[PDB]
């Protein structure tokens, strides 16, 4: 459900999303596009686990 970024740590809240890099609310992590990124640290999506 929540993936934490193992590099800069950011919490990939996919329900809150990350609009700053086009990652929306309601969007799931296994649904967050490959070039979406954290509004805070923007750490690489693949740094996501759940």
């Amino acid at each position: 459900a929540k993936y934490v970024c193992k590099i800069c740590g950011y919490i990939y809240d996919e329900d809150a999303g990350d609009p700053d890099n086009g990652v929306s609310p309601g969007t799931k992590f296994e649904e967050i596009p490959d070039d979406w990124v954290c509004p805070i640290c923007g750490a690489p999506k693949s740094e996501f686990e759940k």
